[PDB]
């Protein structure tokens, strides 16, 4: 509640010792953040009141308001953290980024939405839906560019709710298991940059990200299925692990867990143990968000979709057979470092 509190007695208006940084810039980025913020203003609240309904516009008003007082305090607060940590304070260049402004603002309303989209003024007749990714649409922002902001805006934001701390790690886990993945996302640029040079500390940090959460998920279903044979997991990580890394095209309109799946029946398939696809999809959805489309709404090859089995003979083996098997051959890949997880 008291984030909450904070904003509605917030001002509109950065603050002083928030002009005092935009003064330390060489370029001065006060003109373009204002006017980025009145811009933006104008299509949330066109595509808000497209989704709610011809009602009271004051409504969705407030929540931009609310959300650029939160994007505003939140940048005051990552400045100060950056001022002590680096002990500079000419941050002209971040504070003329466009997509820096544009993924902290999305994120601010994102908290703000969801705070106050906890009310069953929901099912909208409109049809659309206001939960994320509905904020990236509306100020037509790549997943990828928003994944970038959530660590530090949480960081810079004390006042955070475990449920809203909560609620931004999901949005997070989202975009690293598919959203980041999809077709037009800037992810795949940086990926083929980094093939033709060996140059990218945040694809390698996101990368760092991805492989926490697969490793994850993967030894959880490991030590269900397959504790009879204990040393599975690592195999399977490294196949996972090498797929995610050198045929990332795999990952291209799909999810994170169909890959991980498809590692585990195709390792067991080569080493001649039984895990059928039931026994392993079956398990898949005890864990914490996993949802049926994941394993039964798969895309095989243009605008066709079928369960995950389909896609594992007429996609995934057709691409990774003669890596698979390398595992059961005479010199076997060396195994992938496993990730640190708690």
């Amino acid at each position: 509640q008291q984030l909450m509190m904070i904003l509605n007695s917030a001002s509109d208006q950065p603050s002083e010792n928030l002009i005092s940084y935009f003064n330390n810039c060489t370029v001065n980025p006060k003109e373009s953040i204002l006017k980025r913020v009145k811009d933006i203003g104008y299509i949330f609240k066109e595509k808000f009141a497209k989704a709610v309904g011809q009602g009271c516009v004051e409504i969705g008003s407030q929540r931009y308001k609310l959300g650029v007082r939160l994007y505003y305090r939140v940048m005051e607060s990552m400045l100060k953290s950056e001022e002590e940590r680096l002990s500079i304070q000419n941050f002209s260049k971040l504070l003329n980024d466009n997509i820096f402004h544009m993924s902290l603002l999305a994120c601010a309303l994102e908290v703000v939405m969801a705070t106050y989209s906890r009310s069953t003024s929901q099912n909208l007749d409109s049809g659309t839906d206001l939960s994320f990714p509905w904020i990236l649409n509306v100020l037509n922002l790549k997943a990828f560019d928003f994944y970038k902001v959530i660590e530090s805006f949480i960081k810079a934001e004390g006042n955070l709710t475990r449920e809203m701390i909560k609620h931004l790690e999901r949005c997070e886990h989202r975009i690293m298991e598919s959203l980041a993945w999809l077709s037009d996302s800037p992810l795949f640029d940086l990926i083929k940059q980094s093939k033709l040079v060996p140059k990218s500390t945040s694809l390698s940090l996101f990368y760092k990200k991805v492989y926490r959460l697969a490793y994850l998920r993967l030894n959880t279903l490991c030590e269900r299925l397959l504790s009879e044979h204990p040393e599975l997991e690592h195999i399977i990580w490294t196949l996972f692990q090498h797929t995610l890394q050198n045929e990332y095209e795999l990952m291209r309109d799909r999810h994170l867990d169909q890959i991980m799946m498809c590692s585990m029946y195709g390792i067991c398939k080569v080493k001649n143990i039984d895990l059928k696809f039931k026994i392993i999809v079956t398990a898949y959805k005890d864990l914490p968000h996993a949802v049926q489309e994941t394993f039964k709404r798969v895309l095989i090859k243009e605008e066709e979709y079928d369960s995950i089995i389909v896609f594992y003979n007429s996609v995934f083996m057709q691409r990774l057979k003669t890596n698979i098997l390398q595992y059961a051959s005479t010199r076997p890949p060396t195994l992938s470092p496993i990730p640190h997880i708690p």
